[PDB]
C-alpha cells in the first residue's frame, strides 16, 4: 500500500534527484516518487517524441521501415550514432540525426497538424522542425506521456494499424519473467533544469499492459542508467514486473 510508494520516494532520493513515475493501468493513473508535482509538470519530449515521430512520418509515407539512412561520417556525440541505420535501429540508439531528417522530410505544415491532431503535450511546434522537441515550445506532462504509451501499445491512437504496429516493434527493448517491455528513453540537456525521460508500456504475460512513464532532473555527472534503472526497481516493487 502506502509502503510501496516508501521505497520509489527513496529511490529517487537514493538517486540524488528529484522526479516521479506515472503508472497507467485501464483509464486510472498512479504517481510515485519524491516530487509528485513533476506528474502534472510540461517538460520538453527530448527523443521521446520519437514515438510520435515515427507515427507520422511512417503514416503519410515519408519514409519506410526497412530504409537505410546511411551515415555521412561526420563524428557524433554517441559512437552508437555513427552507423547507416534505419528507422527502427535509430529509434534504439536515439539519433537525433535520422530523426531530424524526417521531420525534415514531414515538414512543419504535416508536423504541426498532426501534433495538434494527436494532441500532444502543448501541441505547439513552433517553426523550426528539426529541434521543437529538444528545446522549443513543444512541452509534455509525464501523465500525458503515460495516457500516449498506454494509446499506442492498445494501437488505439489515431493512426493507421500498420504503423502503429511498426512503431511499436521499435521500441521492443526485452522480455523479462515473461513480460515484453517496450520503451523509449529521453534526455533533454539543452533546457535548464535538465529533464531525464523513460517512457513505455509492459505487456504482462496475460496480456494486461501496463504504461508508465518516468521523468526525473537530468543532475550534473549523473548516469543516464538511472532512467532505467530506478523505472525497472520500481515496477518490481509494484509487482508488476
Ligand atoms: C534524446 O533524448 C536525445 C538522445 N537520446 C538519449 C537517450 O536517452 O537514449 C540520449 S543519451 C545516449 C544516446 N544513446 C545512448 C542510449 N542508446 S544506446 N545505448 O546507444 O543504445 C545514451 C541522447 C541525449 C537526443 C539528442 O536524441
Amino acid at each position: 500500500s502506502d509502503v510501496k510508494a516508501e521505497k520509489i520516494k527513496n529511490l529517487f532520493n537514493e538517486a540524488h534527484t528529484t522526479g516521479v513515475l506515472v503508472i497507467q493501468q485501464g483509464q486510472t493513473q498512479q504517481s510515485y516518487g519524491n516530487d509528485l508535482a513533476r506528474a502534472s509538470t510540461e517538460y520538453v519530449p527530448a527523443s521521446t517524441f520519437k514515438m510520435l515521430n515515427a507515427l507520422i512520418g511512417l503514416e503519410h509515407h515519408k519514409a519506410t521501415t526497412t530504409e537505410v539512412f546511411k551515415w555521412d561520417g561526420k563524428k557524433r556525440l554517441f559512437p552508437e550514432w555513427e552507423k547507416d541505420m534505419t528507422l527502427g535501429d535509430a529509434m534504439k540508439a536515439s539519433a537525433i540525426q535520422v530523426y531530424q531528417d524526417l521531420a525534415r522530410r514531414i515538414g512543419l505544415e504535416l508536423m504541426s497538424k498532426e501534433v495538434k491532431r494527436v494532441g500532444y503535450g502543448n501541441a505547439d511546434i513552433g517553426t523550426q522542425v528539426d529541434n521543437f522537441w529538444l528545446v522549443g515550445p513543444l512541452k509534455i506532462t509525464p501523465q500525458q506521456e503515460a495516457q500516449f504509451a498506454y494509446k499506442l501499445a492498445n494501437k488505439t491512437l489515431p493512426f493507421s494499424q500498420k504503423v502503429q504496429d511498426e512503431v511499436q516493434s521499435m521500441l521492443f527493448i526485452e522480455e523479462k519473467n515473461g513480460n515484453k517491455i517496450y520503451a523509449k528513453s529521453g534526455w533533454g540537456w539543452d533546457v535548464n533544469p535538465q529533464v531525464g525521460w523513460l517512457t513505455g508500456w509492459v505487456v504482462q504475460p496475460q496480456g494486461n499492459i501496463v504504461a508508465f512513464s518516468l521523468n526525473l532532473e537530468m543532475k550534473k555527472g549523473i548516469p543516464s542508467s538511472v532512467r532505467k534503472e530506478i523505472t525497472y526497481k520500481s515496477l518490481e516493487q509494484l509487482g508488476i514486473l
